[PDB]
């Protein structure tokens, strides 16, 4: 099986040291119920528009606050859960990609938490989080066309040995690594910190597994607790 | 199953402050090449034979000591690696018992660690690491028929709602919770002290983890590092 070992540097460590996460590595099986990922979607958007989950709003704000340490504004780049909420509440939803997508952006939505789907394959070696040096090129989108970029010095990222894959933490995933239709390698990292509980990032992580046993059966699943406050 | 996480009690961590464990759930899939776990125990034993592995002694030294501490006599009643590496180096090799027993022992012979195998679904409640305080019933054996045993006061022991589970810390497992032929929900716990590395204790996990997905393709895998030495 493809496993994974994401390195959580150690000065990533001291900067959230209340960081835990759930790793989910996936061996991808035919997809014969994508209804699963509309009927996930839509209750994730109708349990947040009464107001929850109940730690939302403090673990939005965590990650609003752990943003500002490694020197980003949240009000203009949040994290992926926090961009999530937001397209929610004021849409009339979130608009659909692809069922997997709707699939894991539905767990961010309903258990308030970012979760970011990567194809293992496009990595070169392991996925490291890292305090970037601001000279690690970034593939990704500008105008419509591929773009070279940096992230800030002092910005965290994942990385792997080419470059950066995910800037200020889980705000925006490069390019190489994106989850397409076909992916048969997925990585899934459900990134949480100490004001969502333990059990609320389970939940969140067997509500994303039972999605994928539906919506794809035969998956193959390996998954695992990391970071400094997964102990 | 869906988040077997363990305890462990404030006391232990006090008592090994370097306890490190790796704690690994697992949903049996059906066990089509159980030649897997032979030619595993096979390589293990013919390892410890030549020596190794380089930390073998100085850990089980360690696991020794800390059973001391706790006032057993690691003499008469060991940590189940040393009682095992004893066995293979006396008689040159070790008999097969039953396929996922096999393999779980061939890590803790090649890895010179403690790993203890039990069927989740007998637990009453979560597992929970503890000092006791000497009356809490043991359901274990002697000469053939069911015993009612104690721990002794000071003991560190495995429980959970309804009594110890494993006696000495990892010296021998109650009836209760052993795993059989075709249990279906699985706990392996493998236990380090500080002279087992960090690293060889990935290792171990990822070659148990490696040995079941060949034993049985198609098992669901959760894995989590606990213990005062996790970081």
């Amino acid at each position: 099986m493809l496993s994974v070992l994401p390195l959580i540097d150690q000065a990533v460590a001291e900067l959230a040291p209340g960081f835990r996460a759930l790793s989910i590595v996936v061996q991808a099986a035919p997809l014969t119920q994508p209804e699963v990922a509309r009927t996930a979607l839509d209750r994730a958007c109708q349990s947040v528009l009464a107001g929850g989950p109940a730690w939302g709003e403090a673990h939005l704000q965590q990650w609003a606050d752990t943003f500002r340490q490694f020197g980003a504004k949240p009000q203009r780049t949040p994290c992926s859960a926090e961009a999530l909420r937001k397209r929610v509440l004021r849409d009339g939803g979130l608009p659909s990609l692809d069922p997997v997508v709707d699939l894991y952006n539905a767990i961010s939505i309903e258990y308030a938490i970012p979760v970011g789907g990567e194809n293992i394959e496009a990595y070169v070696g392991s996925p490291r989080l890292v305090i970037a040096d601001g000279s690690e090129p970034f593939d990704t989108m500008k105008e419509g066309a591929p773009a070279h970029e940096f992230p800030d010095a002092g910005e965290v990222v994942w990385r792997d040995d080419q470059g950066v894959t995910c800037r200020r933490w889980n705000w925006r995933q490069g390019v190489r690594t994106r989850l397409d239709a076909d992916a048969r390698h997925m990585w899934f990292i459900l990134e949480s910190l100490p004001a969502m509980p333990l059990e609320a990032l389970t939940e969140a992580g067997d509500r994303l597994i039972e999605g994928l046993q539906a919506m794809m059966p035969g998956v193959q699943i390996e998954s695992a607790l990391v970071g400094p406050g997964g102990h």
